[PDB]
RNA sequence: UCAUGU
């Protein structure tokens, strides 16, 4: 996988706890970016976002598509 | 329980 973006923002669209998965729609782009638990960096729901909620992301992407990586609050 | 959940 390589590193596409850094510092990327973005909403969470959604999020689910129970699969433990959600999407990112990026604030530059648009487009959404698959975003899984292991990626959220730690916050008991250790790893999550929710729905709504701003974050930064770099945006890496094996070929199952771009997903988010070291999810973070702004900042 | 790793690609659009409900």
């Amino acid at each position: 996988k390589k590193v596409i973006a850094t510092k990327v923002l973005g909403t969470v669209k959604w999020f689910n706890v129970r699969n433990g998965y959600g999407f990112i729609n990026r604030n530059d782009t648009k487009e959404d970016v698959f975003v899984h638990q292991t990626a959220i960096k730690k916050n008991k729901y250790l790893r999550s976002v929710g729905d709504g909620e701003t974050v930064e992301f770099d945006v890496v992407e094996g070929e199952k598509g771009a997903e988010a990586a070291n999810v973070t609050g702004p900042g």
